[PDB]
Parts: C-alpha cells; sequence; structure tokens
C-alpha cells in the first residue's frame, strides 16, 4: 500500500512477464529492453535533455543487438532513462 | 495502460511527493532514500544475497547521512537494493 512498493516492486513483475513470454525466465534481450523502455514507457519523452544517458544506454542497447540482458541490468537501465530527461516532475 | 508505464512513471511520482513534502522539490535526503527503500518497499527482504548491492547503496546511504540525494541518485539506488536479492521472482 505504498509508492516504492506498488510501482518498484511492479518492475519485478514485468521481468517475470515480458522475460517469462519464452523459455527463459531470467534473461531479457537487449532488443526486449530497448523496445520495453521505448514500448511500454515512451510518453513524457520531449527533448530528452541527458543525451549521454539515453545515448549511453541506448548505445550499448544497439551495440550488441545480439546477446540478451540480465535482472540488474535491465533494471538499472530503464531507471537511467525514466531520468534522463530533466522535466520528470513538470508536464503541463 | 502498460507495465514498465504505470510502475516506472510511478516512481518519478514518488519524487515528486516524498520530496514535494519540505520546500525543496528536486532533491532528497540520504535519510528520506534510505527510509525510502526501508520504508515504501521493504517486504521481499529476506537474506539479501547481494549483500554487496545493498551494503554498497546502504554504506554511503550512512557514509553522509548529511548531505541530499538527487533524482537520478535515488532512482539508481532504489533500483540496486530491489535487485540485491536474488530470489525476486519466486515468493512461494
Amino acid at each position: 500500500m505504498s509508492e516504492l512498493e506498488k510501482a518498484m516492486v511492479a518492475l519485478i513483475d514485468v521481468f517475470h512477464q515480458y522475460s517469462g513470454r519464452e523459455g527463459d525466465k531470467h534473461k531479457l534481450k537487449k532488443s526486449e529492453l530497448k523496445e520495453l523502455i521505448n514500448n511500454e514507457l515512451s510518453h513524457f519523452l520531449e527533448e530528452i535533455k541527458e543525451q549521454e544517458v539515453v545515448d549511453k544506454v541506448m548505445e550499448t542497447l544497439d551495440e550488441d543487438g545480439d546477446g540478451e540482458c540480465d535482472f540488474q541490468e535491465f533494471m538499472a537501465f530503464v531507471s537511467m532513462v525514466t531520468t534522463a530527461c530533466h522535466e520528470f516532475f513538470e508536464h503541463e
């Protein structure tokens, strides 16, 4: 019944879901990760002030596009992008 | 209407709330951060296999206990701890 719990804990669910799709149940794919952000989230993205944060995770993302991601990797990857844009509390 | 959106985006809300408590509205406090994790989350914690992940963020947390945290800092800090415990998809 809290914010970080229902929300943060909900993230742990996405991995059990998206990753629970195919046989694997503890490893994602650089493509399902880049898609996880530009698909599930993709909404408050406008100019992206942290071009280095999104270009850093998006770079390693398009750099391999041939391996799989982990749970701590797709986790620290979804947070950096959700914090890239400077305006995150102002949606007028 | 997605998992990463309602969840991940919900996190951006916690900062606008917990931090929106006092005058500041874009900076948390090492104490409200450590409390943000052990207060809002605190639930699926059992043995914590990543004693280094929780001891790493919990160390810098109890190391300063005198400054304030940012939004990308409290963000990458809440993800590392929610991924510290190895068992995150098995709650029997």
